[PDB]
């Protein structure tokens, strides 16, 4: 309804810079999409679970930026993930997995992802340039028009 993409990522500098510099610039300016990024768009205080759930429910898509740090137990990234799985199952929210860094051991959450969920593989610096295979695959997974 209100956002096109909720971007969920691991709260570390490298992956935050991935979202804030590389992902946002392309998603916002080359595709035209309106994003929700919790640390950018949230209000302080209040119930954290309620704020994330509300934001996810108000978004046409949700990107999971998957990396070893994303899946650490008690992380807010896992909170976003689990609430995303919830919204997938309750209101058919479409999730998208951007594979930023491969996981170092299989994670049980991945199997909660419905069949139709797109997996897009980030291959480092070579994926960054416009028209890369990464960007083409992700654009197909996103709404038809902005």
């Amino acid at each position: 309804k209100e956002y096109d993409i909720y971007v969920s990522y691991a709260r570390n500098a490298e992956e935050e810079e991935f979202v804030l510099l590389t992902l946002r610039g392309v998603l916002e300016n080359e595709f035209g999409y309106k994003l929700c990024i919790f640390d950018r768009d949230s209000l302080p205080g209040g119930n954290t679970v309620e704020a994330v759930f509300d934001f996810i429910q108000r978004s046409r898509r949700m990107i999971v930026v998957l990396s070893p740090d994303y899946v650490t137990e008690k992380s807010i990234s896992m909170l976003e993930f689990k609430l995303g799985v919830m919204c997938q199952n309750s209101i058919a929210t479409k999730l998208i997995v951007v594979e930023y860094r491969p996981l170092e051991h299989p994670h049980p959450g991945i199997l909660q992802l419905k069949e139709s969920v797109s997996f897009v593989s980030w291959k480092g610096e070579k994926s960054k340039h416009s028209g890369s295979k990464f960007w083409k695959a992700l654009r197909l997974a996103l709404p038809l028009r902005s």
